[PDB]
């Protein structure tokens, strides 16, 4: 918000430092000021060109109607002459010259006058299409002749009089075009400087961070801090396998996929494949019982919807584009969900919107080299159910929906019988649009640590302003809404945690009580 | 198969007209035969060049081993000598010349020959480094001298003797490289023209079609035959709504999705969203119970997978590529499933492989615009459970696999309580690599007609050959397998037939008996 950025210089400097955003806020505002000055100059100069061309247009329209109104009997007593009066012959020659005729034969040119297409070509005629050669030939041969004149020619023919009128108006228009050209070329550069400034500004603006909540740790990722843990590291009395080894022992995965599809791919087999789909539906039912509206969505969107969530331009490199298309595969259903209502004024009574959106998800994982190289932790395409909340503009509403979103993910993990913890994310690790982020993490025995499975975020109105999400308040004004989101459940990474936490001594794997109705059994069969 | 193919220039020629396919079989053969010539022309010339580098290679190695094998005291002897003999001066001189530091100062030579790096760099020197002037000079100056002789100088110094063998060897080699110059130069082109034809040739082999089975109707689409019908077109005592209007009545879809994601997109809400996931699980459970192996799969693959099935290049234009990647989004799990075993020799006892793979599916829908533009009939991204079978090269095995593929699809529609019919696909309409194709279509009341939902195909060893799929038979011979496939269930298109066939008077939609246990209810609830 420009005006808000000025009246508040400190708040935004602090926000920018806190988030580790390199944003020069004065250079931004100086782009805005410079643009504004460029636009006013462009407008004065456009006016100057417009005045010039407005000078010569009426004579063209007057002559054009005069030629059209020449009677037929008059076109005939010009076509009749073998032997034209000199001032009359001058007139026709100039018309033939201008029309691009390639013959100065009088007989030949006295003819086009009664062409079915003559007037039609005269009307359609454009003075911008006159060459400088014809232009200079017109001044040398004809303007410079004392008889080449409406007054003088019109006395001799009321057919040639109009035509000399028309030819002169065109020449004058043509000479005005010529005059106006250097201002027009200039205006062209200014106009392009200005467009370039508008894109330079719009892209600074899209970097402005939300001020973070006062309770968030201040620093980079190393300032993230655990606030809670529920359950613990399992203890096995046998020597536990990691998830890859479990899937091998049991025939639950298809390693051959990396030859078909490249690295960071996975393909599940037998009871584990069925388990993945059981998990997505369990999570959708769960979210539906919770009063969130179930949705199934495409995994692609246009640029505008990545712009509105903040995925573009900041995290552009995490996104796969679809070539020879304007479409990009989405990493999360939040991009589609956030975009559904752009441009609408929601009635306050609809508030809040609570969506549980399922979509396949795609990530380039560019820049993940050496991270999670094996198994189910980090893959290119995977399946997620997302919680998305749109809310009226209060901290109270937003604090409330953030609590619910977090309890939902926790209750899901309790039902999955997995040990987890909550982590408060630092201002420098939160991302630019965030008020608060809390990550939920599940204990993964093979790495001896917790690994994220959920990220819960409140944004306030920072997505709302970018995606133009607005609502009407009880008072009758339109305001931008607040938004939040959190994962409900994503596979196959949660499968890593489930395999390792619920592995039994004989290498088989238990199903948690809440998943038994979905699976038809209490133990995954060693296919 | 080149030989086999030519062996029956009539069989392939008939397959080509039968399938309505454009492939000039004569040109392809001409290229293959012509390619065989370029390949000999290249075998020969490559040989003529090894022979020439074979005269000069062994002598350079021996000499390289001779200098490597100079005792370390013949080193002090020559490099501590104050005035040597003129033949040794000459010898060491030649070597300073070859290494690009030519001088006639014994001192400098003295100097150089002493460098720790002296030996290491002659043993590592390559005749390619020797220039024109050096060759010239080493001939005019040093080959010409009569004291420039190994034996003549291997007598005065045991250290400089091997040095002149190395210098002579390196000079003959440099000379060989020089005449082999224009020789090795012709190769580069011949070989590019050779690769060109591999490309043009294998490009055309990929156009070769399979002869259709003898009981497939001949001709175009107009010759497809209805072979069976089950259930009937519904009759309602009310005015039936079309699926888009039923979805609209019940609040089950989000039409805003086309502003976010473009045309041919869809987003389900509420009970219909849930129904979509329930259908996919239902189809998977059913396939498992039929003894097919359930799998969940990615939706992208490298080019090879598409080549292997026949999607490339025949239908490359229905496919979405992923920008700045070597990957493409697959329109059916069949592309991943068929590529899984590329390159393997499957053991006989693994056969047949029966896979029920689930993946999101993507199509560009290029060509088809002004058809099924509104609703769930033709969307860019959808969900599909696919049946895929890989079998022994046996008509017996393929025919049984095809009937079970067909019956699987038929019992799924019956269970879904949907009126359907089966259509025997004609030669001109089955696709290039098909043996048999039976389409199954479901009655859509709003449109007054059956609309395809499944295409059951047998391809014999068409895909095997393209994807290198093979098995070892009981006698222990490696043979290509036969492949088959058919859809199990695809959404959302199946939902358009469900809404409409299943719709009640009051506007709501009934859940067929088989899906009641998946939905927890008998009628779909509106928003
Ligand atoms: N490449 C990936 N592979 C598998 N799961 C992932 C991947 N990226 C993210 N996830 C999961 O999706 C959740 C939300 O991710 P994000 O939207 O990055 O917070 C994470 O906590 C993980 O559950
Ligand atoms: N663009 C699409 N939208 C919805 N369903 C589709 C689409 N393309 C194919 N299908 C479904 O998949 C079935 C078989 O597809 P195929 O694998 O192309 O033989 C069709 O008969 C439809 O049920």
């Amino acid at each position: 918000d420009l005006k808000r950025l000025r009246q508040e210089p400190e708040v935004f400097h602090r926000a920018i430092r806190e988030k580790g955003v390199a944003l020069d806020l004065e250079a931004l505002l100086a782009v805005d000021e410079q643009l504004h000055k460029q636009q006013e100059v462009i407008a004065d100069k456009q006016m100057s060109v417009k005045e010039d061309l407005d000078k010569v247009e009426p004579a063209v329209i007057e002559a054009q109607n005069a030629v059209k109104s020449i009677k037929k009997q008059h076109l005939v007593e010009v076509r009749s002459m073998a032997n034209p009066p000199a001032a009359v012959k001058l007139a026709l020659e100039s018309i033939a010259l201008l029309l691009g005729e390639s013959t100065t034969d009088w007989k030949q040119i006295r003819s086009i006058i009664m062409r079915e297409n003559f007037i039609p070509t005269i009307v359609n005629f454009s003075a911008e299409e006159i060459s400088d050669a014809i232009r200079e030939k017109m001044k040398k041969n004809y303007m410079s002749n004392p008889s080449y004149n409406y007054e003088i020619v019109n006395r001799a023919s009321l057919a040639a009089g109009p035509m000399v009128k028309w030819a002169i108006a065109q020449l004058n228009y043509a000479d005005m075009l010529k005059r106006v050209e250097p201002l027009r070329n200039e205006l062209q550069k200014l106009e392009d400087d200005a467009k370039d400034n508008q894109q330079k500004l719009e892209a600074l603006l899209l970097q402005v961070p939300l001020p973070p909540w006062p309770g968030a740790p201040v620093g980079g990722e190393e300032a993230n801090r655990e606030i809670k843990r529920v359950g613990g590291p399992p203890e096995f009395s046998f020597p536990p396998l990691d998830h890859v080894a479990l899937m091998e022992k049991n025939g639950w995965w298809e390693p051959r996929i990396s030859q078909v599809s490249g690295s960071r791919s996975y393909a599940l087999k037998g009871d584990l494949a069925l388990y993945e789909l059981a998990l997505l539906r369990f999570a959708m039912d769960f979210m539906a019982r919770r009063g969130f509206l179930p949705m199934t969505l495409p995994s692609y969107a246009r640029e505008k919807a990545f712009l509105g969530t903040g995925h573009f331009p900041a995290y552009r490199d995490q996104v796969w584009a679809i070539a020879e298309t304007d479409l990009y595969l989405t990493g999360t259903a939040e991009v589609v969900l956030n975009a559904l209502h752009s441009g609408e004024i929601l009635p306050y009574e609809a508030l809040p919107l609570r969506y549980a959106g399922y979509a396949p998800a795609f990530r380039s994982e560019a820049g993940s080299f050496g991270k999670d190289v094996r198994g189910l932790m980090r893959v290119h395409q995977f399946h997620k159910v997302e919680q998305y909340v749109l809310t009226e503009a209060s901290l109270e509403a937003s604090d409330r929906a953030f609590q619910e979103l977090l309890e939902n993910a926790e209750e899901i993990l309790r039902l999955l019988e997995l040990p987890y913890r909550l982590v408060e994310v630092a201002t420098g690790d939160m991302g630019p649009g965030k008020w608060r982020q809390v990550d939920i993490e599940v204990y993964l025995p093979s790495e001896g640590r917790y690994r994220e499975t959920h990220s819960c975020s409140a944004l306030l109105d920072w997505q709302a302003r970018r995606a133009n999400l607005r609502y009407r308040d009880p008072e009758g004004r339109v305001r931008y809404a607040y938004t939040l989101n959190n994962t409900a459940l994503a596979t196959p990474r949660i499968l890593a945690m489930l395999l390792e936490n619920h592995q039994l001594q004989d290498g088989r794997v238990r199903v948690p009580q809440a998943l038994i109705p979905y699976m038809g059994k209490e133990v995954l069969e060693p296919g």
